[PDB]
DNA sequence: TTTTGTTAAGGGCTGTATCACTGTGTAAGACAGGC
DNA sequence: GCCTGTCTTA
DNA sequence: CACAGTGATACAGCCCTTAACAAAA
């Protein structure tokens, strides 16, 4: 074979073709034997389907250098959870074996971290924020905010770290600079324009359940994560507000920028308020000022709108002074009781507010009309503690479906048992009704039975097909008509709470939602009297009573869902194991800085480069 | 021509393409690739562009700006990257640099096949007894066909293993480069094939709790290639020997199981097939092709990697609290305490099998105590032949414990107070602790460890403790005792005492006898019929073990961490495959081939 | 006169979209003490 | 016409 | 439960490969 033999030999075996090629080059290509042989070999390589070696030859002939910028190295390190030691091994190995420095060393990545972390860029607030420092070089700060720790004081059992809220807002904005400029471009606006931008910031807070690592005698360790999500940025260009940025995946863990991480129980009110109050204070202060910050060389100004929607009901109730979820006062939007909400199905309005709730706590505290505890509690509608966070409670598209399906399932079981006709039934009769329904759904609808309510059972059960199925088990067909119309009203309502923008996607559904929920409740009250027990769920109450008001308040439902942060805990634990110094004070800030970096849109752009 | 696009260059070169294809098919059988590569390389050399030419030769050899899939495997395995995480890095680097620096996942899998057992062919002459001759066998079920029906004994374990010979093959092929280069380094010929002898340390330990969160225990049966010698004429010249014998890096995993090392039924059931295979290889030659030449290997298996509890379990002996304290000899705790130094290695696997048979058959119709004295502790049938040794650590610890007791008792002067109470001795100990903290900065200890022994066993410490002893005649004795200890220590602590301390190795028996004599004269107070296996072995068996193994220190607590690592991050979360993936991953982690790449910066 | 596109049928690498599979977090109910 | 952790699994 | 996230696996999409016209330049 040619490649077995030596250069003198291969030259011997190829001399004839070499002479022919020199002739071809001089007669057609001006004597470039080098270029002609290169092209011949590249095209031969492409012919044998070996594109890899051909492209590598192309890159080495072009001399185009392969060097990853330290920011890309950081992107990979962060997004694959490599520790410093592991990254260093990979770096030194690739550099030693290819001779080229494809990955950058660790100090370069640290320096690139500095840009993407709070405390790097300068900024100004006009007018300066009330009770907030004007220093711009603040990074990670102790989450206790100088909380007293002497042995005399209350015992401090938690470790927490946080960013300064304005500083974190600056870091997040600078991170999305490229998307802001590209969004202005895509809206036919100018890169250099600086007119006032408005930032709609979604605020969130949740407990992360258990965080313990354990070798049994598991001592639990709970955590609280205080976060914010830039939802949209608009620019005033006229009497018009042009949407230059809108978060594509608003419930993702990718854009949920961690602001404060603490090892404490969300039910531990003393510590919750001690850690969170300084954040709330900076947030308040920013509500009354404009941020000037240099982007692409042009100073810009930003006005903020904080909307605390990332709070599940338990945390809403805790921070807004309300009673625990088992209370008679079931809604965090109005003053209805469970009985009231069960009898009055559709006509309620969003009457609670942070101010009213502050007021009601003061009424509770001072007892100004010298009332008994039952009368006082009635007066203040269950606001028996002082609220300390203004929230905007909502509902997720999931729970609307869930509540409706629970009700329809119970209706199916009772309509199989003809309770419209027989008031009483033993436990055995109802159990056989449910067995009949579950068997028939498994047979005709391929629906597994479930012992516990859940989302996709609801999704698959709330179909007209299932109504035909269950009607195959009902004697009277007037009740067939009733069930078909009830499910028709359900299907006329569902698009409003599921769509991403109901104002645009299903304007007739949104316009007729209130009329349809009225007819829904009227059908339940006339042709379904039996299913009234004075009981109802917050999910059903909110679905029938507050969906149109919540849409008009927020524009949508499905996007302010409670769905994503179930990944957070996992994320947290990972960072604590593989990327954190093993010391209580440092591990927290290492988790914080790694979580910050994991959320930066810059590095995520590098990690989606192929598209 | 170069400023032109693809269709353009294809057209304007179509004529030369037809002529070149004709010449290539007519002269080289249609091998157009070889002809254009050699043409371009020769043209590049012709223009004195040796850099560009050597770089293309390296791209065709895969050494520059393109990582060989084996090097990607080395990096991925050795940094614990999952396939998903590796793929993310691969695709991102490729997309941003345009070049395919890392190789795709399929290429790493194909390179894995080579480094795993079951790839190369080999032969055993004569064929191994009861072992299949198929050579394409890799990971196999560690239960080895153990019955699992509900009627049978309940199987609570999952295990995966290699066939022992197949693993030996893969391990030698891994070190092929080291063997050939060692042959060169001994001024021998690469092509020699005369019988290579491979010494193989065999090892076993349980790995504690493995669970990710009930305890889940694991056993690891593993081996280490310790030395490979070749025969030229009638000298046995060593061609390779491992530099770090006790490293996790060269401890090749053979079988991994989720079972308790004290679960004797399951342990025997799983490990007996590997012992059968090893028994079979003990009388056969391995023919194996390296660098084109068929070579021949014969193996020596030495099960020295067994801590005492596992030794006693697999060799049929009683538990550690027994009166038969030594696994090298028949001494009782009382005997070893009185005699101390004149003992010899007596026990062997065959003697233990026959002592079990004597226990079982009771041929002389003796009572249980007479029978136990007859079989010297072998009440269970052995099933693994071990080479029980000692750890240099335990020699130091046993000696240091004895010296600590002697110090506290010389402070309390126990010879003058035979009826001393518990609290008086406790205050003696407190005195010694306080003064050692004052003079040597030694924090008192609830338990004994190596660092304590290391700092305490000094002559200056003896001076410090003499500062609390009234009689100077006893200063003489304590200082001579410590001097003998310091003479004996190098012998058991070196990695090759026949070069590093030959004077001490020679004088060892004299020194041990003088040490025991001084204990039996001046220090009679600390005789109470009790002694530790570690001290017995240090005073009685160190020279014999050196004669047997040449080294003490040369023959697993990271094992737990490494097993857990691989299970959590690199394995399918399914009982069916987790062990498979863990074993394969550990095996790859131990290959000298990938390790070379990871050390490329040297 | 010099560069590229293009048709049609069809052949390998490569990229990603799943497979199957279990641990695990979260939460939905069940249930029992308030001696 | 109860409240509220603990526990069990889905 | 739902889903995350493992290594293995199946499937689709990739740029071509024969001749010829020919459109842009
Ligand atoms: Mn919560
Ligand atoms: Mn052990
Ligand atoms: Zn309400
Ligand atoms: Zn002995």
């Amino acid at each position: 074979h040619l490649l077995s033999l030596t250069r003198r030999a291969q030259k011997h075996r190829l001399r004839e073709l070499k002479i022919q090629v020199k002739e071809f080059a001089d007669k057609e290509e001006g004597g470039d034997v080098k270029a002609v042989c290169l092209t011949l070999f590249l095209l031969a390589l492409r012919a044998r389907n070996e594109h890899r070696q051909a492209d590598e030859l192309e890159a080495i002939m072009q001399g185009r250098g392969s060097g990853l910028q330290p920011a890309v190295c950081l992107a990979i390190r962060v997004n694959t959870f490599l520790s410093c030691s592991q990254y260093h091994k990979m770096y030194r190995t690739v550099k030693a074996i290819t001779g080229r420095q494809i990955f950058q060393p660790l100090h370069a990545l640290r320096n690139a971290e500095k840009v993407l972390l709070p405390g790097y860029h300068p900024f100004e607030w006009q007018p300066p924020l009330k009770n907030v420092s004007s220093r711009t070089d603040v990074g990670i700060i102790d989450g206790l905010s100088g909380l007293a720790s002497s042995v005399d004081e209350y015992p401090v059992d938690t470790i927490a770290k946080r960013f300064r809220y304005d500083s974190a807002l600056v870091s997040a904005l600078m991170d999305m600079e490229e998307d802001i400029l590209e969004g202005m471009r895509s809206q036919d606006l100018d890169d250099y324009l600086n007119g006032p931008f408005t930032v709609v910031v979604k605020e969130s807070c949740d407990g992360m359940g258990d965080v313990s690592e354990k070798h049994g005698p598991a001592v639990p360790e709970k955590a609280v994560r205080f976060s914010f999500t830039v939802m949209r940025i608009t620019i005033e260009h006229g009497s018009q507000n042009v949407k230059v940025f809108e978060e594509p995946k608003p419930n993702s863990e990718l854009c949920c920028k961690p602001l404060c991480l603490m090892l404490a129980d969300e039910s531990d009110h003393e510590t919750l308020t001690a850690i969170l109050s300084p954040l709330i204070a900076e947030r308040e202060a920013m509500k009354s000022s404009e941020l000037t910050l240099e982007m692409g060389g042009i100073p810009r100004t930003f006005k903020f709108i904080f909307r605390g929607t990332g709070y599940d009901e338990k945390l809403v109730r805790e921070v807004e002074g309300l009673e625990a979820s088992g209370s008679v006062y079931i809604c965090t939007l109005c003053d209805t009781t469970r009985l009231e909400a069960s009898q009055n199905l559709v006509f309620h309005s969003i009457t609670r507010s942070h101010a009213e709730n502050l007021q009601r706590y003061e009424v509770w505290r001072s007892n100004p009309y010298h009332e008994s505890v039952e009368e006082l509690r009635d007066r203040v509608k269950g606001v028996s503690a002082k609220p300390f966070i203004e929230t905007v409670p909502s509902i997720d598209a999931l729970h609307c479906d869930i509540g409706n399906a629970a009700e329809f399932y119970k209706i199916f079981q009772l309509e199989i048992g003809e309770v419209y006709k027989h008031p009483n039934a033993s436990k055995e009769e109802r159990k056989r009704w449910q067995a009949t329904l579950d068997k028939h759904l498994r047979k005709r609808m391929n629906l597994k039975p479930i012992m516990r309510m859940n989302g996709n059972f609801a999704r698959k059960l709330m179909t007209q097909e299932t109504v035909d199925a269950v009607c195959e088990l009902i004697p009277s067909e007037e009740r067939h008509e009733a069930l078909r119309e009830l499910m028709d009203l359900y299907l006329k309502m569902k698009p409003v709470w599921r769509s991403s923008c109901p104002a645009k996607e299903c304007p007739e559904s949104l316009c007729q939602y209130s009329f349809n929920s009225q007819r829904f409740a009227e059908l339940l009250s006339t042709k379904f009297k039996y299913r009234y027990e004075g009981k109802i769920t917050n999910y059903f109450h909110k679905t029938l009573a507050h969906v149109p008001e919540i849409i008009e308040r927020d524009g949508s439902i499905g996007a302010w869902a409670s769905e994503g942060n179930q990944s957070g805990n996992k994320l947290f634990r990972r960072f604590r194991k593989m990327n954190a110094r093993q010391s209580k004070c440092y591990e927290m800030e290492d988790v914080l800085k790694h979580h910050w970096l994991y959320t930066s849109k810059y590095l995520q752009k590098f990690m989606n480069a192929h598209n």
